[PDB]
């Protein structure tokens, strides 16, 4: 069975960002061999006219976040999406494997060790959080980080 | 033995914010029966001299939320908290009782049907959401919301 | 007559806040002699039944910017309110006297000069920004920080 | 003389959005005959070595608001950006051309009137603001939107 990554970002939220930024980071996760659970074309058949499609979404993000092996978390902006940390702090709880992108240089943090809020790190280990931290979408593919020693067993 | 809340704010962070508007949030809980678990006073004695500090912060504040029985998030702002965030994200994995403070007239929302994005809404039910939404200080002791409902089992 | 400070914050949002946090920066101003003109105590008799009520306070606050002495910016969040924001560039390119209040800890910053996005800054002069800088309401009356000194022409 | 459009956003913060985001909108803007100061490109010419580096693009930025004709302001995110925020601002009170751009559908707002903090239309009309508020990159060519019409 591939790896499941669940791809949390708020680019769905803005046409230009939706339509340019979020396939090249599908596109290379998928080069991994992760299957990629992007939620704003996963919920594409959800019936919007409905008033409860909120709640429909909702419910459906939270299921493939149970679901998922893993969140990739889009954590640009100051601050990080608020959506994207509802989904990280449930990975964190369910003992997913976390992984956090932020090519955003900008620096957003309430501490010296970590670039963000220290919460976002939370679910990722004292020594070697950086290895789960992306800061360029050329890096995702590096046989030297987490995604790649995840894939690998090592 | 007292139901426990985990009130999470980002008002520790402002100097003005934590002396004059955490305590008449902590009393009004209090005054109901429940022992509140506030993170910025509960991590008093941390070193923050030492290097690691945020990852022990970190640690503590998901380890008090693993233990409490419901999180009183308070998600003012534009957007709301991202750490604040990350916590509801884990209360709503783990299945602890959800309560949301916003006293923030601002509409911030990607729905019609919730005033925040639609995330922060995922662990409450699909009907009576309002009830577990306060907005002003002076509601939280009232009889007819979710707080109370839940000390009497009703 | 008095020198006039417009207070930018975006502390009227919020019920609790309006109520708590403003009075005591008003207070600290005034003793200093100022005359304060806070935006949301200043629009208070607008009809806000109305469906013009967001371009009057638009036009009311323009119209103050223009005729303050000095602006005095509360400037806590990650990031910095964006009408407080406005009202600030506004002040800049209208020559008029900037005074910058941050009391929130967090870093949010393109660069390591400033704790801020860099153009906050553009009114204050390269060498001695900090002596406008105010980082907690007690600091507001020091007769060795910029406002003291603009009021007494020293 | 071409009218000068000061392009203020926040995509030269992040890598990828710089590439990827801004090229198209500087070429829809340049379709139109403007000439468009971005000013992520224009701070090139700045030794980000010397210690002042963020107080030489202040002033620089600063002065490119000060010599534009109109600003063309990203608003995306929640909120704005707050540098994108002050030049828009400083355009207000140099009685420049506004133009706002968000194609973010999230409203993020304290009134019921307009979808973001009202003090962004200070410097737009009453009536008709919604003319100079572009919600789509394929927008901005319309020759029913403000832009357009500004170059008549
Ligand atoms: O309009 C929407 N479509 C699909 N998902 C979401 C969500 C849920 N998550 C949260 C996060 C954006 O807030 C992204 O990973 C999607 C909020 N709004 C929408
Ligand atoms: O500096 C800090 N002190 C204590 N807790 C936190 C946290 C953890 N939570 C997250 C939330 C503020 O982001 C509040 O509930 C405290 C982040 N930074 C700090
Ligand atoms: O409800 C309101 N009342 C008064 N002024 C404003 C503004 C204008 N400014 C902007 C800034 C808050 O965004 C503060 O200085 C007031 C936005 N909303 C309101
Ligand atoms: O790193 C930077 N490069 C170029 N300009 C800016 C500015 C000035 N403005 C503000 C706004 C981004 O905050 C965008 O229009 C550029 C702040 N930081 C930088």
């Amino acid at each position: 069975k591939r790896k499941i990554i669940y791809l949390a970002s708020p680019y769905g939220f803005s046409q230009q960002q939706k339509t340019l930024l979020l396939p090249p980071i599908v596109r290379a996760l998928e080069a991994l061999g992760i299957e990629v659970w992007e939620p704003f074309a996963r919920n594409n058949q959800i019936d919007f006219s409905q008033a409860d499609w909120a709640y429909r979404v909702a419910q459906a993000d939270l299921q493939d976040v149970k679901n998922c092996d893993g969140i990739f978390a889009v954590v640009n902006g100051t601050p990080p999406d608020e959506g994207v940390m509802v989904e990280l702090g449930m990975a964190i709880a369910l003992n997913k494997a976390i992984f956090l992108f932020r090519d955003d240089f900008r620096r957003c943090s309430d501490n010296e060790r970590y670039p963000l809020n220290l919460m976002l790190f939370a679910g990722l280990p004292e020594i070697g959080w950086e290895n789960y931290y992306y800061t360029s979408v050329d890096e995702i593919q590096s046989h030297d980080k987490a995604l790649y020693k995840w894939l690998t067993g090592m």
